[PDB]
């Protein structure tokens, strides 16, 4: 159930950040109609700057989770396919690597792990001997609906809005902020 | 072809390391036995040595070079295993590992790296786990009689021979010395 909880976080998070755009843009639009407007207000012109970066600030923090949640799930996936495949073809592997991987036992795990590289340095090759083939890729048939409703990749928008980085003094300076603005809201 | 080629270098090359260190022995026997006798022998000790010294690093040479030869078609057999099963089971491994290899063709190098290095590391995880579960190893089918033959790893004779690591000046002082060895036992 692990893919499941893991597509449904996804789903929500996408949702979640949806909605966090949405009262985004309409604060912005909003905020600059109040801006042609005739009326001064220039408490309301700083306060709603106020509110405008500290909702553009929670548009970056969902993005950044939805991009995170969306990367854990693809991993997950990826995982879950590399494994069962694996287990349903771990003879011709080991028969086609063994002659590094052969004789495991224990030898201290320290020759083992470089023995590992020595033979994922073959995978790679045989990576790049698939991929110079240059043929079609499918995804696996077995969970292939729930990772082409994730996609391959998270948005442009996403990454585009996950661009600029905050510092942990920002950061939560910006969490006391939206709990205010959470506090005052509710009242 | 090749993995036949591969496979009598190796065998042709761990026939000359058993006639290097078998000369050596008995160089080295001859020298003794002189040394044991009353005969001065002085200008026959110096020379002796100096045989001692070019077959000892006549036989590092030799190891070496068998391990070097022992490493390539260790490797040959490897591709050829490699690609075979390959050929047999591409569909699989594309349906396995999609969800993060799609579109390579029209990404840029960054990105082809950055994918290659993706797949590889799953793959890394996906072998700890076979390897952790651990079964029983054999040879593969089609080549498992060079594998008998050549064995898992080099002789330790041959590893423990090939640790002097002789400098280039070293190397090439000695290799001058068999040159005037061999134009001097022709005569």
């Amino acid at each position: 159930t692990a893919l499941q909880q893991a597509f449904d976080t996804c789903q929500n998070n996408k949702a979640a950040w949806l909605q966090r755009k949405n009262e985004l843009a309409a604060a912005e639009q909003e905020y600059l109609r109040l801006l042609s407007g005739e009326g001064r207000n220039v408490s309301r012109l700083d306060e709603l700057r106020n509110i405008i970066e500290v909702r553009k600030w929670q548009v970056n923090q969902a993005a950044g989770r939805y991009i995170r949640s969306h990367e854990a799930v693809q991993h997950i996936s990826i995982r879950d396919r590399l494994n069962d495949f694996m287990q349903q073809h771990g003879t011709a592997l080991a028969a086609a690597l063994a002659p590094e991987l052969m004789g495991y036992s224990e030898l201290t795990a320290i020759a083992r792990n470089c023995a590992i590289q020595r033979a994922t340095d073959a995978l790679r090759e045989a990576l790049l001997s698939w991929l110079a083939k240059g043929e079609k890729i499918n995804y696996s048939a077995q969970d292939s609906d729930i990772l082409t409703t994730i996609g391959f990749r998270p948005d442009v928008a996403s990454v585009d809005d996950s661009r600029e980085k905050f510092t942990p003094a920002q950061n939560m300076i910006f969490s006391r902020k939206s709990a205010q603005l959470a506090s005052r809201q509710s009242v």
